């Protein structure tokens, strides 16, 4: 097996996932087997305790796991199913130990940080990159290892001690390191020096990088590349940096551009790994020279109404998988975001400049989203946003609380019973238009297509396939009683689970796009796939909804 | 509240412990309530999973936890009963911090190493400081905590991050720092590097030492101590030094008489701290003086017999325990160390050279003393062993396992009876001489005398008090069905437990000093007061035991 | 005596200066003695080796040493003339061990960094620190000392090293430190984590800040205060921040702001330091609000021109002088930077689109300024921008190389006279404008007004005085044969040296304001006393010469 770190700089947030993934997607590229693990330096064991309000979206895998809401990042930029092992945690490693101290696995001995402990981590590390994430089942051959926090933490010392000794129980040119750096501009002068230091903390604890990466606010002077160079154990060609670029998804053509493979090909002699490898490889640069031209070559305005809009990073997936489905149709995306409370009958008098804001927004899109929002607030805004798209035709999607609200909507406005609510106001009992329904609903579950409907936007977009499958995050669903109601009133539910007692899709009867999931479909948007309810989203918006089911945009003949 | 660490140095086993109770032993002479808290950098949770053979003897408490060994320096130093939650652990604040996290007590939050678990560490330090473990329920007013590991090992980070935050959560004034350092002789020159080096990495952490205390072969040399202070920030005179000395309860006198005190007073400001304090001040010095002057003030030489001897800290409570008794007898001791199985008669054919060693040690003993030994591979050793010491005169005693072999070995030589053995040897059945009660017994409990028992040694070292509380570790005890054939040939069971069931203590009738107890009593021997069973030993050994029980070796008149 | 050193960063050019010298115009706000030393890492001796291309201009002293640029940073906001010795640099202290190795003061020793060379360090600092650099002999009570550099690096190490033992020798409470660090902003985040391993790295070194100050992009958030404060010894409120302000000159306002002073009153204790001292304090507050004032409460635009302008450093005294006079006539200050040689008639076939940018601003300016330029390249343009204000009644200063080209240029176009020229072109002999005159002629020296000039403009501005005193760098003089041509035409001559045979400032007779000078009046710029032959310029610039002359513009009344 190869592998290859990710670490490094002065600060957090320097940029480590896009050139982690970034780097991983051009693994793929080669055409090789390609996993991600990523080191959390944090002592959560998992997201599920972690309210998204801080650290952000609980992000959800095929196994149902709550995990860091980053291993999103590598499940669109390489197109693997990870696992809730490939997130490792401070918090998750000392249980692991601990756990086997009072089992007694350690014979008596007394348990260490090091070696018992650093041969924990390399031990779970070795063991993860085994697992087969990827289009057929055989393992990885490149495992991207991103170590979270910076070299020279209280919080990240155990990781350095256990890669130093990974790079022996791994061989040299079988492991590589990339150290993402701080490059500041201050006076108008690119300074080194935060690098120098950084490299000093990291040659410290033993590691030595094959490649530097610079964060910074302009393109390396050629003297900048030379004085990295010349305290640091790179040739001048391997100071990677990552510039401003016109979007996210040219990293990887930036980095293929500035050579980083021709030496990473080299550095862990990839000529030592099938023509199916040679070939998915080729076609993957294929498809990326297909998005970044859908780039290259109008723009659709979307409304992304929900609680806290201001927390930005709380709706990430969401974001993606808008930008996934907006190359497919060429389009450039502009979200806005709207505070669901502030479009409320009472934000008028309570913060009125506000609420006008808030309205333009929902006023001027070409399209409305209902995110899935976290709790009860921002209901009443949402509903006056739904019903904005049902009456008006604007294309619509409603995802988990958005469904939710939909059928709120729908049943408020169109069956009269303007009573009607959320199951969470439990105590008005008769007019809740939702039911419990615990089993919390997790992880990749089956959707079936009703059998007559035939006519549907969504079940066309899905290319006739007989169903579906798909992350949930849900303890309520569409009160069973309520359901005949609403299909004879046209609110057809075109999809449910395998009992058919459960609402998982619905679409409203003729009107040009006005979907609902009670899944979460932005859990498995991918760069080359994008999700099939939020490319109708965007292209209804774009007025060419049909033509993208006819085959206008598909990327290759 | 005061707190003083005592950390440090370029190596592990530098020497704190006996820089940090001792210090601690001087407090007390000041009149001060005082406590101790060990931090340890390893991940067990406690002793109770670590074998005898790595890490040493499992120590236990009054509340009856498997702690630190190390704790019971402080027990003896002191004069305090400690807890469970005085020996910090990195697996127990870990899993302390972990359990928090699920329940959800950080209201959401990512959790950190920093600040939450520094907190939690703070935290706890502050929790346990006010906890009363000395001889009146008041709350302790200097706390010694021992750092242990060293300063920049990656399993000691967490500690040195929350001490620093704690020298600001506590004031300056109210916390101090002794730390411990190296400084080698070659080429027979002191060498002050290392010093420099590991101060170095202790400012870097943030801590800054009122005291430096040497490890060095020497004396240090006038510019040695100078060559110190010229690179720490503490006056020439703060530079104390733990030299060879007559023995290690001397050390409280030589940190004294080299003025640690008569800084340490100004420096935490003790003025800012009643008579009966005062008073006990006086009297500890008075003791230690008395304890002092007995060791200045004949030897004699002990077979202790057990398993793996060589381990010499598997027992180590027994060591100490035979020194408190030693130096209320004015004798020096001599511990001859016997493996218990090269006394076997398959041993003569098998390794004959060391078989005549230990069997000249047994010969040559003022007294034998079986120790409560770690499973069953000595045994046929220690009845060999037992057996000399009950027809030849020679003073006893047996401890745990050692009550559990004067019984096996009265029953194999005085009942007939040669087939009787260990319940341990459970498919023999009938000839089992123990019956097993796990309620394992452990923690203190008391110990009743039998009432016409008058003509006792041992009950008459006890003061004729009615009971005695000791501590336990035992899963087997003598069945209860042999105990009246073992009492009418004369191997009474002088103490027993509250329900007078079980076995508790026996003395031979007429024997100048043969005991075993079940208990431990080395778990609560004591510098000024040793424990029983142990002066009685060494007391018959020196042929002198009358005059220990009527009153001619007290400290004081 | 009290010290307050300066030092720091992760960066060089993080701002020192500019916090070390304005810290020092506030001890004097105390009426405190005062005076400055700046560490320099770098090994030359003095500035005379070192071209103006890099390192910038050879600042001038009273003693005509050529320093450290930055020096004059010091003798502007203090007011006080310091010496060659105040310059401490890497080069000038091995010298000056290594002149005591060899004359043997050492005594036959082996001379070691530490602690020989850490010693002459100290004796440096506290020598220099009591010569009397003040408007009264007496010897300063505050001494400013820059450390110059990035603590950590290889070439800072022997300072920190002497400032660390200096904290010793002279005591707590008469030391302290300010460290200057950086808070980068990056995706609209202050991150704190390069000023925590930068005091990190400072700990290490063993010197502890009494105050940190920020460079940063914005107004220090008071959450990333108390995240600096929880992990540096220093209160919420020793956070400084030298953020934007409307110019440099508010600095020290802005740190008083900050109560930076009423710390620093309490940690100096300077209460230990007469009535002229708290008055002279007093009425450098008056005059800082008066200079203040001079901003809050209409442009001058001035052409400065000569050689690579470019190189903006280069000039810096200049721009200095310039901002001190221009607060004096309350109008804002806009330098047009123009290169001599792109106003040459050659220049508009060679590069046509610069030559029509030079020719622009000289065409706008308000005042030219010829400003004592390096070498003979930029002269033709210069001669050109003469000509343009002799003939056009534009305001004009010459300095040093200005007066020779005024001189050359009145030549060249009053007297006809064609192929005159600088003596620079030696071989054309007989048409040579100067002469050669070494004695290099270098600092303060007299120059004596010719005494029926009662009608000059700059003797005006001199108070009517009899004498002034000046710094000199120059090897050429004006030919003394022409002078009488000269006289007789115009150009008068109104000042002259001891002897009476070098010419050292020229006034145009009947121009509203054409002065040169030989000397550098810039070298004596004060921000409370402008200089005058910088204060003519831009007053008769802002056309209210005559009113600056009688008075309209000083300070108090
Ligand atoms: N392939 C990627 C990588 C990153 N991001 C987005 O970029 C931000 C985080 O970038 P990341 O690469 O993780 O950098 P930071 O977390 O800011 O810093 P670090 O280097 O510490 O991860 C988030 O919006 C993340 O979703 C993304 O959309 N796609
Ligand atoms: N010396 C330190 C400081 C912090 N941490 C931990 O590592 C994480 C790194 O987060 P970071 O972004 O460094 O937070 P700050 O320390 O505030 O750094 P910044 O100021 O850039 O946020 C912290 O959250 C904390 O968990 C650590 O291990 N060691
Ligand atoms: N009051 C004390 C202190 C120490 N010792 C003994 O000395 C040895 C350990 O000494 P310690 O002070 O703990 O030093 P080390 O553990 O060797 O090193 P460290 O400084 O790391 O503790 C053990 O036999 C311990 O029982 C003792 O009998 N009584
Ligand atoms: N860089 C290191 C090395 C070890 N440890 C841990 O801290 C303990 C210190 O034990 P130590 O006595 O240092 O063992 P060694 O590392 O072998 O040192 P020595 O050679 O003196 O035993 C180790 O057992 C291990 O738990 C650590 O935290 N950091
Ligand atoms: N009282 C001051 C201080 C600084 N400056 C100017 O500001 C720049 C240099 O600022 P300084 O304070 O020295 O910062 P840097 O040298 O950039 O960085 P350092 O902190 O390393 O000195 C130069 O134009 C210098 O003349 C000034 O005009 N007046
Ligand atoms: N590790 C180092 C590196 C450089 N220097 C010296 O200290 C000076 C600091 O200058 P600096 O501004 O740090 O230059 P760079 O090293 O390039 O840093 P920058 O990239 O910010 O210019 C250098 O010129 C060199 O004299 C040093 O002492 N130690």
């Amino acid at each position: 097996m190869k592998y290859v770190v990710v670490s490094g700089g002065v600060i957090s947030g320097i940029g480590k996932g896009v050139l982690a993934s970034s780097t991983g997607m051009l693994m793929k590229t080669l055409g090789l087997k390609v996993t991600s693990i990523k080191i959390d330096p944090y002592m959560n064991i998992d997201a599920g305790t972690m309210s998204p309000l801080e650290h952000g979206e609980c992000f959800v895998l095929d196994d149902g796991g709550e995990t860091d809401l980053d291993l999103g990042n590598y499940e669109r930029y390489l197109g693997v199913t990870l696992t809730k092992d490939h997130n490792i945690t401070t918090g998750k490693i000392y249980s692991h130990v601990i756990a086997k101290e009072r089992k007694g696995d350690y014979l008596g001995k007394t348990v260490q940080i090091v070696p018992h402990l650093t041969n924990a981590i390399q031990d779970w590390i070795e063991r993860v990159a085994k697992i087969p994430v990827d289009d057929t089942g055989m393992e990885p051959d490149v495992c991207i290892i991103e170590l979270g926090g910076t070299v020279g933490d209280i919080e990240s010392a155990p990781f350095v001690e256990a890669l130093r000794q990974f790079q022996f129980k791994v061989g040299k040119e079988n492991f590589a390191l990339i150290h993402v750096s701080l490059v500041p501009v201050i006076h108008g002068e690119q300074k080194t020096k935060p690098t120098q230091a950084a490299i000093k903390g990291l040659r410290s604890l033993g590691l030595v990088p094959d490649m530097i990466a610079c964060r910074c606010s302009e393109t390396l002077d050629k003297p900048t590349i030379d004085k990295i160079a010349m305290f640091c154990h790179v040739g001048p060609e391997q100071v990677v940096n990552v510039h401003d670029v016109n979007s996210t998804y040219h990293v990887p053509l930036l980095l293929l551009e500035q050579k980083m493979i021709d030496y990473l090909h080299a550095r862990l002699k990839l000529d030592e790994i099938t023509e199916e490898e040679k070939q998915r490889g080729l076609e993957l640069l294929s498809k990326w020279k297909a998005t970044t031209g859908n780039f290259d070559e109008e723009t659709v305005k979307i409304a992304l109404v929900g609680k806290y809009t201001n927390l930005k990073d709380s709706y990430l997936s969401v974001i993606k998988a808008l930008e996934h489905s907006s190359m497919k149709c060429r389009r450039k995306l502009d979200i806005k975001w709207v505070e669901a409370t502030d479009l409320e009958p009472e934000a008028q008098e309570s913060n009125k400049t506000k609420f006008h804001e808030a309205w333009n927004m929902v006023s001027t899109a070409d399209g409305i989203l209902i995110p899935g929002g976290f709790g009860v607030r921002g209901t009443e805004g949402m509903v006056l946003a739904a019903r904005w798209a049902r009456e008006n035709h604007i294309p619509f999607l409603g995802v988990c609380l958005g469904l939710q609200i939909a059928t709120i909507e729908f049943t408020r406005s169109v069956l009269g019973r303007k009573d009607s609510h959320s199951a969470e106001f439990y105590p008005d009992i008769d007019e809740k238009n939702h039911v419990v329904v615990f089993m919390m609903r997790l992880g990749l579950r089956p959707t079936f297509f009703q059998n007559e409907t035939e006519w549907s936007q969504i079940k066309k977009l899905y290319g006739d396939v007989s169903e579906v499958h798909e992350r949930h995050r849900h303890r309520y669903e569409i009160n069973p009683k309520m359901v005949d109601e609403l299909e004879n009133n046209g609110l057809i539910f075109v999809g449910k689970d395998d009992t058919g007692k459960r609402c998982e899709i619905l679409e409203l009867k003729n009107h040009p796009y006005y979907i609902a999931t009670q899944y979460h479909p932005e859990y498995t948007s991918k760069v080359l796939d994008p999700s099939k309810p939020f490319l109708g989203l965007v292209a209804a918006s774009a007025g060419i909804l049909q033509d993208v089911i006819e085959g206008k945009y598909d990327l290759e003949a």
